[PDB]
């Protein structure tokens, strides 16, 4: 039948899994990783997206500073961001409210808490949340947002994390591992040809590197 | 709209409740009325259920006593565990069963904690009925022939305790006389929530009788 | 011990029952007078429930017509499907939602269904009066503004229709002049209903719900 | 989100509707209507074998076939000669066999193409629940079990073989079914909205096998 897996790798990085216990590693590793990383982006969607609802769209990655010590363009929403790193020319506070709201969906639906809840999370309900976000954003900015905004590449799966803290978040499907027991589960066998048909398993992502 | 309400009597007795802000007050009342008094069966469920597990059955409330200060012989059986406080037969299950009963009761206790309110999860009727029906799974499993009418698990399990003169009544709600307050003041039965909540806002309220 | 009851007036009309044999006649015949009025409200409820999911709510009884010839104005909604009986305003829910209500309102049949005897599934109160209140649910997921007052529906979850002068009189066996018959014979409600099947005898119980002023 | 009515036609009597988010990839979309389709298939046979442990109890072993007349058999209290031979004939009471003649018809029309007519979706959990009422019922009729190569066992624990049988070109593995959309094959990766339209929509559909 099934199984129930607990993926663990730390006490906020956790959640849980159910598919079936005849499946293969190879094809639950990705699965998982893909859960893992739609997991971590919408912990980084928020953080951004609540910048873009206070400041508006992201200034170019060359051309950061902060707004007072450089002619500027300020529209009626104007708030200045201290760090430099938006425009400034956030949307109207009203429809903010609602692009906040889905953050904080997004953020319950993967959040660590759902594990305590006994609820397995799901690819296609992460991208579900995802896709909301999405739309409060078109909502938000009808223009969409330019190329580089964090929020868009956070959407998009397109973030480039090399040289920051979050690389180590990303798992990537063909560097993505799956262990149990502290011994690496061979990809090519079946999750009963470690585990049985007869409850929770706990497991725990790792990457080759 | 959905409305989500937390009742809130004490910092143990509270929940909360998910509904259609378009329903009377009286239809919630009686349901909340009911997730509320199962929380406090589930609560002496626990108390009296771990007395099971230790003790086995009930002795009849008219034939208590230690057994060893007993004029009569005991009849112990293999798992005999006398009770210090007289009230049940000593004769408990396996130790090890025992583990399954114990367990059910935490579960039952978890389903309708003070915690599930941090833990932002609405109580329903059936979600807490089914931990009772767990509960009695795992007596029947723990004692197959089954408990003496009189035992307060057997009786907790049924709905059919009698709490009246027991500082267990004040905790007890039937659904005629329950009353549901927002606000400090009694919310009408007639009325639907939406008329004191809007519809389209969490709301703290409390159960109360009459 | 228990005893299991089969409660038989027809082969339509029919259900079984388990209680304890040391229970009175009366009571258990108002209990079960209680579930035989519920599985029929369930039959009128899926046929009203239909014509709820296609065409709204029930137009006032003295306000009935044809939408077309109607004089007055017709408000058509999104889902507007004239009902040709003039009975419902026409406004139904969204389709999406309505196979919701149509989808409970046929698990209720099943649960009071002639069916459950041959699954040898006794009904309850409790699981007749928990069918009716997913009905109830899908209700106000179709119509989150509720029912009006007199729509046959609504009149249906609350137990308050009025079965006076219409066929449905003869179904109704209300608690107070049900009476309960083993054998071709009353059985008196004073009485146990192992002083008529015994303390312990393995076959089911053949009985018939009647109410007073019949015979068999 | 907005959904798509999926109609996966293979023949007039082998179709059923299908309900998804037309966001969801074809992959996952032809991965869980083969679970349907396969579940569909297991129910017509269930139905066919179910109804033959009704009338004749549990089938002999496959290579002891025969009928009881060219032989001397132990008849049972409800032996009833299997004209087939395939199964003892030691059937259950005969009216305890109604809880599973009506079981087996109930997940039947649950399945039946007839559903495609009265616009209802079919779902993995509604018809597993089917079975699962079909393995209820068998095990109330055979307490004692059945035995291993039953068909009605098989069919309830999924573990047949139709490799050789009318049968084998029902099964579509998951790992080798495709999906049809307008006379061509769909793409895995892409999206189902990539088909027919992000924008309430119905399409008839066809699984296949690589």
């Amino acid at each position: 039948h099934m199984v129930l897996l607990h993926m663990k790798r730390s006490e906020l990085d956790q959640f849980l899994f159910e598919t079936t216990v005849a499946s293969t590693v190879d094809e639950t590793t990705r699965q998982m990783a893909e859960v893992h990383n739609l997991r971590h982006r919408i912990e980084r969607l928020k953080a951004e997206g609540e910048e873009l609802a206070k400041h508006g769209p992201a200034k170019r990655p060359d051309q950061q500073g902060i707004d007072r010590y450089q002619p500027v363009e300020k529209g009626p929403n104007y708030a200045e961001d201290p760090t430099g790193r938006r425009t400034g020319n956030a949307c109207d506070p009203e429809v903010a409210k609602v692009l906040v709201k889905t953050l904080e969906e997004a953020v319950a639906v993967a959040h660590k808490d759902q594990v305590a809840k006994k609820m397995p999370l799901t690819i296609k309900a992460l991208q579900e949340a995802v896709d909301n976000v999405r739309g409060a954003v078109m909502i938000c900015y009808p223009m969409g947002l330019p190329e580089w905004d964090p929020v868009r590449l956070g959407l998009e799966g397109s973030e480039d994390l090399a040289g920051t803290s979050y690389a180590a978040d990303e798992l990537p499907a063909d560097v993505a591992t799956l262990w149990f027991a502290g011994k690496q589960m061979a990809p090519e066998k079946k999750l009963s040809d470690y585990l049985g048909r007869h409850t929770k398993a706990v497991v725990k992502l790792q990457k080759k590197g």
